């Protein structure tokens, strides 16, 4: 059984992408290197079957309202 | 007023651009749908973002998604 859903960091990453933060800004909030965030965004997009940041951001937005935490 | 259309001051074309941005489309994809050159859409996106007081594509797509609900 692979980790097919989102980890806690991936959920946070989704939320921060929806604020329009760049990888460097995200990294600054997560205490990570920018290259790590870039790699995490790539994995997250791949998992979700999307190619672009904006798609993930739109999916995050729709999720916040369709199924609030 | 506080009740004024959040899209106030955008042209019809900028509103459409906004709506298509929020579908996750590329400049080329938008251009194809709007019968515009891709470079023209790229310029319009920058002007749109200027108008919205935003720096990045993702921010526009999220704002539009929010408005759609």
């Amino acid at each position: 059984d692979p980790l097919s859903g989102l980890t806690d960091q991936e959920r946070t990453l989704l939320g921060l992408l929806s604020e329009g933060l760049t990888n460097k800004q995200i990294a600054d909030r997560m205490f990570l290197a920018e290259k790590t965030v870039k790699n995490y965004v790539s994995r997250l997009l791949a998992k979700l079957g999307m190619e672009r940041r904006t798609q993930a951001a739109v999916f995050a937005t729709e999720l916040k309202r369709s199924r609030p935490p």
